[PDB]
């Protein structure tokens, strides 16, 4: 099948690209690697990065990905990361890097870090938005540039197509998880008191910014169309609406938030993630060996 | 005991760095890496490159370097070296690799790199000239950043063609230097090619190689050749020369067909990539990286 390679670092991503991913795990050979190495391109406290890596992981568990159907592993455990990387680093060029869009070096040089991450595993596409169309084009360009010389070709496509959840506070805000506002946005591990909050924080009437972002957040986590709840709410008022998407956000959560619990405590965490490094490195270790070897490197 | 870390890409070298090597691996911990990945910073041909990494490592252990004594390894074949690399390269600053004084992003890069190679082995001693001072200190500010925020803070023969320059395998001129593979007939005609008397440019680095490769000191080749010509020196020394290398080509030639050379080549990297495995796990740690 169709190989997909997501690398991570809210409801409006699991809406808009997470949630479908556990459909796709079946159709798909799907990598969800935690890119730990990328992490440490700025400031990092290693007590809240360690932290971090774990919580990451069992919320992907807790979401529903399967460790059976797809690979979830962190990417300093797999060193072919560092070793494919060093090799495109040779073959791309400065003014490539600098180019970029987007004083420590990593932050200049860790493009052809994330090409390694793809490109190790011949994957055919990315899920990824439009802020990362340049570091995709860039990875498509060195694979190209390589294989001329000595992958497959990637694409940015994010398969199932959702909602663009917008931030609570504006409207016409992608919401974001760094954003100064934590208002902004609902975390899969926020608590029932802190969504209706969130939630309840000139027309009056329920129909399809503020208001339309609220609908679309009903609408794909009810299963209901948002014609379906235009009709419900007919001569409503906002305050029973929110009240009432406040409470299916809750409803979704929480089944989310007790399995994110479980595998927090759980020692079948760590066993997970052992697997998905095995997995991994199996794969990307050939691939290592077959750059190496059309560079000339080693035996 | 002091670690030495030596990473490796003519007579005057032997003479220079690699001979006393050859006598040092015993009173020193001794790593020699064949930086194979530092050689892709720039164009290679892959057929020329793995032949060129067989070739130095043979060259090394046909010079008298103890693969018991010493840790003779090929870089790549130790991922820690390009782990450490990474991590080192989030802690430097673009301006240091800019300010270097030596186009891919390798060019610009390999610093980060040469720091881990050498960090990694909590090495002591760096055998490099002043052209590698910069990047020494580079490695020495990178351990005392990465120390206080979270290692050990590490520290003549001239051409034949022209007695001012130096000798050098990076002459265009082949007959300004010679290899250590050069044969008999080559070393004639490179050393046989007005004062006319024989003491101590170009008789002064004659003297200089006779001296060292005989044993014999300059005086004693002075008093030894009182009143002769530049024949009959040029073609004296030029045996030395040849007694010199011949031992060792013979050692080469060997292990350039025998098994030993990866058999020597695959413990090299266990035991640097038990080492350097240990150091980067620390790193790691330090930075948060992992479990
Ligand atoms: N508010 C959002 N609505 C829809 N998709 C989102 C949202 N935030 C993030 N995503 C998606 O989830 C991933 C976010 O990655 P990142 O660039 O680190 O924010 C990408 O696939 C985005 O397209
Ligand atoms: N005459 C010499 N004396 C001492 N070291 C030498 C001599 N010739 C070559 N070398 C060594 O060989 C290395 C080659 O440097 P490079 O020009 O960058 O290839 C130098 O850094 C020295 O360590
Ligand atoms: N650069 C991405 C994360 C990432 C690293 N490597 C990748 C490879 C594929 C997709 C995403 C990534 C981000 O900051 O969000
Ligand atoms: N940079 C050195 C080779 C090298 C790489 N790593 C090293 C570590 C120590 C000493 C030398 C090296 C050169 O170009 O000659």
């Amino acid at each position: 099948m169709k190989t997909i390679f997501s690398g991570i670092q809210t409801i409006g991503n699991y809406i808009g690209a997470l949630r479908q991913f556990v459909e796709l795990q079946h159709e798909y050979n799907c990598y969800f690697c935690i890119v730990d190495q990328h992490a440490i391109t700025v400031w990092q406290d290693p007590h809240e990065l360690r932290q971090n890596i774990r919580r990451l992981a069992a919320l992907y568990l807790a979401v529903g990905i399967d460790p059976t159907q797809a690979t979830l592993f962190i990417q300093s455990e797999v060193p072919a990361h560092a070793q494919a990387a060093w090799m495109l680093q040779c073959i791309v060029y400065i003014g490539e890097l600098e180019r970029m869009t987007q004083v420590s070096a990593g932050l200049l040089t860790y493009p052809p870090l994330m090409a390694a991450d793809i490109l190790l595993y011949n994957t055919d596409i990315v899920p990824v938005g439009e802020d990362q169309k340049q570091h995709i084009e860039l990875t498509r360009d060195l694979a190209e540039r390589f294989n001329k010389r000595y992958f497959t070709i990637p694409e940015a496509r994010i398969p199932k197509v959702g909602a663009r959840i917008m931030s609570l506070v504006d409207p016409t805000k992608k919401m974001s998880k760094s954003d100064p506002n934590p208002k902004a946005y609902i975390t899969l591990l926020d608590d029932a008191k802190t969504i209706e909050k969130k939630i309840k924080s000139s027309e009056g009437t329920i129909r399809y910014p503020g208001i339309s972002n609220l609908l679309n957040i009903y609408s794909t986590l009810s299963g209901q169309s948002i014609e379906e709840l235009e009709r419900q709410y007919e001569g409503k008022g906002y305050g029973v609406f929110k009240a009432d998407l406040a409470q299916v956000v809750i409803e979704t959560l929480r089944p989310i938030q007790e399995r994110y619990h479980h595998w927090m405590e759980s020692e079948e965490l760590d066993r997970v993630l052992d697997e998905g490094a095995e997995k991994a490195n199996r794969v990307a270790s050939e691939m290592v060996r077959k750059m190496e070897q059309a560079m000339g490197l080693g035996r």
